C-alpha cells in the first residue's frame, strides 16, 4: 500500500467536450468515459491558488506544489479542468468530517456516500462537510472529484475527528494500492 492518494487529472475542452463545468454529474460523466490524462499521488491536499485556469500551460504543476512531482506527464491545456482522488481511509472506528476550501466545484464520497460537496462553480470558499461514521469492517473507501470551470483554481481539504481538531488531508489519513 501508498501512502497517499491516487490521483487522476483530465483536461476538459470547453467547446469539443461540451458545455461549462459546472455540477458533480457532468464531471462524473466526463470521468467515466475518459482515461485520465495524468496520474500523481496526492500526499498534501491544499492545491492552489493559481490564476489563469488549471488547464493552462503550467498550471496544473504550480496547482500541485509538492505533489506536481508525481505527475506522470504534463498532460495537455485546456480551457477547464478534473481532480479525482481515491484511496482508502487509514482510520480507526470513528466519527470524523471533511473541510473543504475550493474553487471550483467537488463532491467528496466515503464508502459511496456523499460527505461533502459544493455542486457548482464558485470563487474560493470553505465549507463544513457532515459528519459520518466509518460503517462496516472496510476497507473505507475514500473518492474526491474538483474542478475548475476556469479563471482561479483552489482545492484545500482537511479532516477531522468528532471532538478534535482539522488536519491537512493526505498521506497521515488515507493509502491507495
Ligand atoms: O464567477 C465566479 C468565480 O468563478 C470561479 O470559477 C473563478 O475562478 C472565480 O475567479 C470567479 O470569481
Ligand atoms: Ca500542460
Ligand atoms: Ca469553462
Ligand atoms: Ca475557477
Ligand atoms: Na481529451
Amino acid at each position: 500500500a501508498v501512502q497517499g492518494l491516487f490521483g487522476e487529472y483530465y483536461a476538459y475542452a470547453q467547446g469539443s467536450d461540451g458545455g461549462n463545468l459546472s455540477n458533480v454529474a457532468q464531471v462524473k460523466a466526463f470521468i467515466a468515459a475518459n482515461e485520465a490524462d495524468a496520474t500523481f499521488i496526492g500526499r498534501n491536499i491544499d492545491y492552489g491558488s493559481v490564476s489563469g485556469d488549471l488547464g493552462g500551460n503550467g498550471k496544473v504543476q504550480s496547482f500541485l506544489k509538492d505533489d506536481a512531482g508525481s505527475l506522470s506527464t504534463d498532460p495537455e491545456n485546456s480551457s477547464d479542468a478534473i481532480v479525482k482522488l481515491t484511496g482508502n481511509l487509514e482510520l480507526q472506528a470513528g466519527t470524523y468530517q471533511f473541510r473543504v476550501r475550493a474553487d471550483d466545484g467537488y463532491r467528496i464520497e466515503v464508502n459511496g456516500q456523499t460527505v461533502a460537496e459544493y455542486n457548482g462553480n464558485q470563487g474560493a470558499n470553505t465549507r463544513t462537510g457532515s459528519e459520518f461514521t466509518l460503517t462496516g469492517d472496510g476497507p473505507h473507501s475514500v473518492e474526491i472529484v474538483y474542478w475548475d470551470q476556469g479563471g482561479a483554481a483552489q482545492l484545500r481539504i482537511e479532516l477531522r475527528e468528532q471532538g478534535g481538531a482539522y488536519e491537512i488531508f493526505g498521506s497521515q489519513h488515507a493509502s491507495h494500492g
